[PDB]
C-alpha cells in the first residue's frame, strides 16, 4: 500500500540508544517481535504507523516502509514497530532528523510526507 501528503512527527523512542530493545521503548510490537535477531530489530530505524491506507496494529507490525520527504526529496525506509493517532507516522527522532535536510521539520513540528510499503529484504 501507499499514499501520499502524510502527516509525520517524531517521538523520542531512541531505539540506538535501547540497544534496538522494543520492550525498552514500549513499543507496540515488542510482543510478537522483541526476540526477532538483532540484525533484523537494528536494519532500519523505527516509525509508529496509523496511515490512511494499509494495515495499523498487529497486522502492521514488523513490515517496512520507504518514505519520501515531500519537501526535500530525502528518503530512507523505517520499520513499523508501534502504533499511532494521526492518519499518518510517528518517527523515532534520529529517522525524522534525517529525512528533515532543511530543518523546516523541527520548526513545524512535523513533516509532509509519502510512504509505500516495501519489501523488508534480508
Amino acid at each position: 500500500q501507499s499514499a501520499s501528503n502524510v502527516r509525520a512527527t517524531y517521538h523520542f523512542y531512541n531505539a540506538q540508544q535501547n540497544g534496538w530493545d522494543l520492550r525498552k521503548v514500549s513499543a507496540y510490537c515488542a510482543t510478537w517481535d522483541a526476540d526477532k535477531p538483532y540484525s533484523w530489530r537494528s536494519k532500519y530505524g523505527w516509525t509508529a504507523f496509523c496511515g490512511p491506507v494499509g494495515p495499523h496494529g498487529r497486522a502492521a507490525c514488523g513490515k517496512c516502509l520507504r518514505v519520501t520527504n515531500t519537501k526535500t526529496r530525502a528518503e530512507t525506509t523505517v520499520r513499523i514497530v508501534d502504533q499511532c493517532s494521526n492518519g499518518g507516522l510517528d518517527l523515532d527522532w534520529s529517522v525524522f532528523k534525517k529525512l528533515d535536510t532543511d530543518g523546516s521539520g523541527y520548526l513545524r513540528g512535523h513533516l509532509i510526507v509519502n510512504y509505500q510499503f516495501v519489501n523488508c529484504g534480508n
